[PDB]
């Protein structure tokens, strides 16, 4: 690691790790296309086991960006389009407030204020119909977004639905097997059970708990080193020989909608670099990244744009995790920890180290 890498790096984790009490955090930097890693702390605090290139973190909602890669790599495939209403995929949904409300709509959280989290008794997919057709939009279509993991969890569950596959075989077979992310789960098998850290809440060792789409939301689980190749494929599709996943991640980087200075593609979420600190910093906290803001459409959307900073937030119970990339400037950070700390720490933290090197 050129030294500028490690300066900053040991400089702004170390305090970071201290203010927030991270029991264990590992940092991957890509720096002109290459990955330098860190780690720090204890994956299982009572084993002492310390946290390795191998230990598999929670990401929580930055699983959102496979899962818009893998509905970007449907679309390639003529499988499905975002112009498609919901209803196509799914008739039982007949309610309606459905009526007009397209997978675009839900992978990009407009479609009228679908709830932030499924809530917790929802088990069947009996419950899962039944919640959907009950729900009473807000807004309508298009007009608003709220971040929503029953939104974009919708959409992962239906964009599959033509290829016949699960989510999870879908994933595995069309995402992580062509990237050759080998230590990359939705269920972590027995083998790797002993990397699998624990994320701690006020203390309680704790790992993530089946919850209806939670693998389309936030249910990736994944190491240091295959979250540095998750990055460097977003950073250059073009490396990708899959066309359709070469494609799919190029739409993904698609800017859909725009509210403030910010775009939404599908599961990622872009700004134009050079970006204003204090606007992802800010906009990270949860009284805003929460908040229900206007949507202007971009008609049609504009394609990847290589100037974007281009990011993703996700936490579970114990687990708190950051991506970001600058496809222009080859540079990019993966910040995954077991302790859930607040969304601006992180961001800033990222923003200090790749500002550093840019
Ligand atoms: C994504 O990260 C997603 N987070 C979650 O769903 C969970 N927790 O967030 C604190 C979660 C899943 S299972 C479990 N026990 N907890 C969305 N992101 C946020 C966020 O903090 O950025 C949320 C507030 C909930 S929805």
């Amino acid at each position: 690691a050129p030294q500028q890498i490690n300066d900053i790096v040991h400089r702004t984790i170390t305090p970071l790790i201290e203010q927030q009490k991270i029991p264990g955090m590992a940092v991957a930097v890509i720096y002109q296309g290459k990955p330098y890693y860190f780690t720090w702390g204890y994956a299982d605090i009572a084993k002492k086991q310390p946290v390795t290139q191998q230990t598999l973190f929670e990401l929580g909602s930055v699983s959102k960006t496979f899962t818009g890669v893998l509905g970007g790599d449907a679309i390639a495939r003529g499988e499905i389009k975002l112009s498609d209403p919901t209803t196509k995929y799914w008739p039982e949904l007949t309610a309606k407030q459905w009526n007009g409300i397209t997978l675009l709509h839900l992978a990009t959280y407009t479609a009228g204020g679908l709830p932030l989290q499924v809530p917790d008794e929802v088990k069947s997919s009996s419950d899962l119909l039944r919640f959907y057709q009950n729900w009473q939009p807000a807004w309508a279509p298009g007009t608003q977004r709220l971040y929503a993991n029953s939104s974009i969890g919708l959409f992962g569950a239906l964009a599959v639905k033509p290829s016949g596959l699960s989510f999870e075989q879908a994933m595995q077979t069309r995402v992580f097997q062509p990237l050759k992310l080998n230590h990359t789960w939705i269920n972590v098998p027995p083998a790797e059970e002993k990397n699998y850290a624990w994320g701690y809440r006020e203390g309680k060792a704790v790992h993530v708990s089946p919850g209806a789409l939670d693998a389309e939301a936030y249910g990736v689980k994944s190491t240091i080193e295959d979250m540095a190749r998750w990055v460097q494929s977003n950073l250059k599709p073009l490396d990708i020989n899959e066309k359709t996943l070469q494609q799919g991640i190029q739409l993904a980087q698609s800017r859909y909608w725009q509210t403030g200075d910010m775009y939404q593609g599908l599961g990622w979420e872009m700004l134009d670099w050079p970006v204003n600190p204090d606007s992802i910093i800010n906009g990270s906290d949860n009284k805003i990244a929460l908040a229900a803001r206007p949507v202007k459409a971009i008609t049609p959307p504009t394609p990847a744009v290589r100037a974007s900073w281009v990011h993703k937030t996700g936490a579970t119970g114990g687990f708190g995790s950051y991506v970001a990339f600058i496809p222009e400037k080859e540079l990019g950070i993966v910040m995954l920890a077991n302790k859930n700390y607040p969304n601006p720490a992180r961001v800033d933290a990222a923003w200090q180290i790749l500002n550093a090197l840019q």
